[PDB]
């Protein structure tokens, strides 16, 4: 249903809201079909946003908005994290920085084990979120959003050393193993981020 601009009708360049190689690698990729080049913001000197949202979506327009901006490019953009039912959407976006200053992944993931110790089994749903958007420039108005999530229940210790963040505590019942777990391939084709991106080509492909 999106409107015109995203697809080219030649390659319309695309500034992705993030430095990581493999990120722009996978989107550049999954992308370059539809005649757009993924090019990363750093590439183009952006220097990271503030991440002022209070919700994923929030954050990943402001990101758009801001790599748009600075480059004149259309702009796709991402952020993601866990959260947890019982703690009402905790750590939410606050997943990165969880364990205040200093914070580290495993220091995250301690924290969140010591915040549930007295949740019931039956009661440690969660879910990891990523919400993809896709800004034509940085005031359109009406930017793609592709919001992915994968559910899984907290475990009361960490099993695996795959992936990473609060992989380790995320368990997937459909698969007997936590996201840590998993291999990467594995991960990639069930995850919040494969699902985001699934959405993110059936919205450029559809109406």
């Amino acid at each position: 249903s999106s409107g015109r601009e995203n697809l080219y009708f030649h390659m319309q360049k695309v500034v992705l809201a993030t430095g990581n190689v493999g990120k722009v690698r996978e989107l550049a990729s999954l992308l370059s079909d539809f005649g757009l080049d993924i090019v990363a913001q750093t590439d183009l000197g952006v220097d990271s946003a503030e991440e002022t949202g209070l919700t994923f979506i929030e954050n990943a327009i402001l990101k758009a908005r801001h790599a748009a901006k600075v480059t004149a490019l259309p702009a796709i953009a991402d952020d993601s994290g866990l959260a947890v039912d019982v703690l009402g959407g905790a750590p939410g976006i606050y997943s990165a920085r969880y364990s205040g200053e200093d914070a580290t992944d495993q220091k995250n993931l301690q924290k969140l084990l010591e915040t549930m110790k007295d949740v019931p089994d039956d009661q440690r749903q969660a879910r990891f979120h990523c919400v993809l958007v896709y800004l034509r420039h940085a005031e359109d108005p009406t930017p793609l959003v592709c919001h992915g999530s994968w559910p899984g229940v907290i475990t009361r210790e960490p099993a695996g050393t795959g992936g990473f963040g609060y992989d380790p505590i995320f368990f997937v019942p459909s698969e007997g193993k936590t996201a840590a777990e998993l291999t990467r391939e594995e991960k990639s084709a069930i995850s919040h981020r494969g699902q985001a991106l699934k959405l993110l080509l059936d919205a450029l492909r559809n109406g």
